[PDB]
């Protein structure tokens, strides 16, 4: 029972275990919009995610996982500020106990329901766990989640959360595509960054679309159902668990669109 999201545990209280909470590179940060430069230098976006292979989700007690067969070049993101192969290894939300807030980035202080993180790691370092101690060692994509008409692609895992509810637990997942996610268009702001989970590494990428998805109140509600504890414990709704804007410090935000 270390770090969590609560008022004994959560964010304000992370750095006591893990100094690098007030590092130089912390992820998330507010995205100024208007301060955001355009970056020429940056090449297109490329996400190939035709044949991914989508394998188990899981609970691990602060948020769930869609877990993502990573042995293979099968699903990956390149371009963009991006120079090498990043491979998926798997997905998931940040989200709220209410729709005005559970996103970690924030447009212009605008803070989303919700913030689905598509997490790779640079095959360059051969394993995840090699990649996260180096400074380009994982590219994140950001993709808001805000509420209005429901996301078809999101359903499957919408009905999937009834088997998973509390921590530990998890079930097959396997023939899911993560194409149903994503916004039609890929403008993108892009920095450096950190996980925003502790250990909180600096080795991230963060390549945030600046189009949300839209999900309805129904497909957030059941969200908010999943458990933080696990099984036979007092009950204690897995809601809130994002991490508030950080200091941007010496960094600039690019945009890839003019
Ligand atoms: C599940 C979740 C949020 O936990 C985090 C842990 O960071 S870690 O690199 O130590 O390994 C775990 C898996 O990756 C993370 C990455 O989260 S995130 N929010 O930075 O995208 O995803
Ligand atoms: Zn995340």
């Amino acid at each position: 029972h270390h770090w969590g999201y609560g008022k004994h545990n959560g964010p304000e209280h992370w750095h006591k275990d893990f100094p690098i909470a007030k590092g130089e590179r912390q992820s998330p940060v507010d995205i100024d919009t208007h301060t955001a430069k355009y970056d020429p230098s940056l090449k297109p976006l490329s996400v190939s995610y035709d044949q991914a292979t989508s394998l188990r989700i899981l609970n691990n007690g602060h948020a769930f996982n869609v877990e993502f067969d990573d042995s293979q070049d099968k699903a990956v993101l390149k371009g963009g500020p991006l120079d090498g192969t990043y491979r998926l290894i798997q997905f998931h939300f940040h989200w709220g106990s209410l729709d005005g807030q559970g996103s970690e980035h924030t447009v212009d202080k605008k803070k989303y329901a919700a913030e689905l993180h598509l997490v790779h790691w640079n095959t360059k370092y051969g394993d995840f766990g090699k990649a996260v101690q180096q400074p380009d060692g994982l590219a994140v994509l950001g993709i808001f989640l805000k509420v209005g008409s429901a996301k078809p692609g999101l359903q499957k895992v919408v009905d999937v959360l009834d088997s998973i509810k509390t921590k530990g637990k998890s079930a097959d997942f396997t023939n899911f595509d993560p194409r149903g996610l994503l916004p039609e268009s890929l403008d993108y702001w892009t920095y450096p960054g950190s996980l925003t989970t502790p250990p909180l590494l600096e080795c991230v990428t963060w390549i945030v679309l600046k189009e949300p998805i839209s999900v309805s109140s129904e497909q957030v509600l059941k969200f908010r159902k999943l458990n933080f504890n696990g099984e036979g414990e007092p009950e204690e709704l897995m809601v809130d668990n994002w991490r508030p804007a950080q200091p941007l410090k010496n960094r600039q935000i690019k945009a890839s669109f003019k």
